[PDB]
């Protein structure tokens, strides 16, 4: 119950496309780590959440805010929740309030690390 656990890994690949949220749930938490070898630095990842029409401001937000901010910027607004940026070994989670998320609106889930997003991001949906 209301939670995922999802890697991202040295391919620069998370192992959802999509997470799927209990409508009953009040908080939701997803729990990141990071197999394989590769440091934070080269291939670092992150799990953000944004509405689909922020992603990509947040995505370029997040790359000029640089590796030393976890490629985000500070508390920027159009982030529902956010993990830190992570290297191999480590984990993160965060839990955010369901109440931040609406019927009929259209979330998406990404890495913020420079580049990762082509690849790295999915859907996130009530259910
Ligand atoms: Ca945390
Ligand atoms: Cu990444």
């Amino acid at each position: 119950e209301c939670s995922v656990d999802i890697q991202g890994n040295d391919q620069m690949q998370f192992n959802t496309n999509a997470i799927t949220v209990d409508k009953s749930c009040k908080q939701f938490t997803v729990n990141l780590s990071h197999p394989g070898n590769l440091p934070k630095n080269v291939m670092g990842h992150n799990w953000v959440l944004s509405t689909a029409a922020d992603m990509q401001g947040v995505v370029t937000d997040g790359m000029a805010s640089g590796l030393d901010k976890d490629y985000l910027k500070p508390d920027d607004s159009r982030v529902i929740a956010h993990t830190k940026l992570i290297g191999s070994g480590e984990k993160d989670s965060v839990t955010f309030d369901v109440s931040k998320l609406k019927e009929g609106e259209q979330y998406m889930f990404f890495c913020t690390f420079p580049g990762h997003s082509a690849l790295m991001k999915g859907t996130l949906t009530l259910k």
